[PDB]
């Protein structure tokens, strides 16, 4: 038996049914490009459910008593088993829309509802996009300028050279300052699409006007190769860059996502942060429906008290709604 929401087991990083979460994660995938958010998150759900299981799914008869697993998602498991194959799955693979929406949004700033519109209005390819610039953001431009790098899975190795030039320009800026690596990296992937890091200082209110003075540093190192700031808005401050990672001979543009958060909402802010995507999900509303308190990325709220838990580690959270602590190796629903 396995309970039902993935926020109440453990998902490691490595699995045994590898083909069939793939294939039901392409379907997820198309589902949300078509605005079908209900059948991305039950395919979503299916393929997660696989990633926590002991053992490979090599029979059908070792679906039975799973939770997230309805008509649909078990039909292309028997198929993948029974013939290799599932031609749901290799229609999606094929088709134009599939491919262009996935071309798109891999983009650099570009969602599912920019892709859309560019695919509506007859947009096809990145030569398409650069011969109608005045459709895209700066940020789309950084992105199709560095795209063939960006597509490039960023490695552990890219990572531990990033993180120390953000730790040594942070360091400079404010002593005591620290920078924690969040995203897939915290939960042990040996690579991703970024590198995440929150940033913080023990003193609350010392981290104000932290991250201007770290781009400063870096952009005066020749490391930034795109920069848009935000204030927090609503809503923590942030900054979106492009790094130019220097390699052996040559050099390589990397996405880095520099999160400042408070020391007061840290907990919070690392726990949303390290994900995964479906695992946070999860874990909001189990909150919500379970234990009728709201879980965001800045506290955890009671709406009928009117109240915020005080927590000053992720241990605490889990503990508060009643949860099994997950370190975040196990977070990789
Ligand atoms: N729609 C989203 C987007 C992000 N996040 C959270 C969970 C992610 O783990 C974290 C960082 O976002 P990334 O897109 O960088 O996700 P990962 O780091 O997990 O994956 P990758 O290896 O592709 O970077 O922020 C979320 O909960 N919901
Ligand atoms: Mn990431
Ligand atoms: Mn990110």
């Amino acid at each position: 038996w396995m309970p039902a929401y993935a926020c109440q087991r453990p998902t490691p990083l490595t699995h045994h049914n590898t083909g069939l979460s793939e294939a039901l994660e392409i379907l997820a995938e198309a589902a949300g490009f078509e605005g079908s958010e209900g059948r991305l998150l039950t395919f979503c759900r299916a393929a997660s459910v696989l990633k926590a299981l002991p053992s490979p799914v090599t029979t059908l008869s070792q679906l039975q008593g799973l939770p997230h697993f309805g008509e649909h998602s078990s039909r292309v498991v028997q198929e993948l088993l029974e013939h290799g194959v599932c031609e749901e799955v290799e229609r999606v693979r094929r088709s134009e829309r599939y491919q262009t929406m996935k071309l798109f949004t891999q983009i650099f700033g570009v969602g599912v509802k920019t892709a859309d519109r560019w695919y509506r209005e007859g947009l096809r390819t990145l030569d398409d996009l650069r011969e109608q610039p005045q459709k895209l953001t700066q940020q789309q431009k950084a992105g199709l300028q560095h795209h063939q790098d960006l597509s490039t899975p960023v490695l552990r190795s890219d990572v531990d050279a990033l993180q120390q030039v953000v730790e040594e320009a942070v360091g400079q800026a404010l002593p005591g300052a620290t920078v924690t690596l969040t995203g897939g990296f915290r939960r042990g992937k040996l690579q991703g699409h970024d590198v995440d890091f929150l940033i913080t200082h023990p003193k609350e209110g010392q981290e104000a006007g932290l991250l201007p003075r770290v781009m400063c540093r870096l952009q005066d190192q020749g490391l930034i190769l795109y920069h848009q700031h935000q204030h927090s808005c609503c809503a923590f401050e942030r900054s979106f860059c492009i790094f130019r990672l220097p390699q052996p001979g040559s050099w390589k543009a990397v996405r880095v996502d520099l999160v400042v958060a408070p020391v007061s909402q840290f907990p919070f802010a690392l726990l949303g942060w390290t994900g995964s995507k479906l695992f946070q999900r999860e874990l909001r509303r189990f909150s919500r429906k379970e234990k009728g308190l709201w879980l965001n990325s800045h506290g955890l709220f009671d709406p009928e008290q009117k109240t915020f838990f005080q927590a000053a580690s992720e241990e605490d959270i889990f503990r508060h709604l009643g949860l099994e602590y997950l370190p975040p190796e196990q977070r990789n629903a």
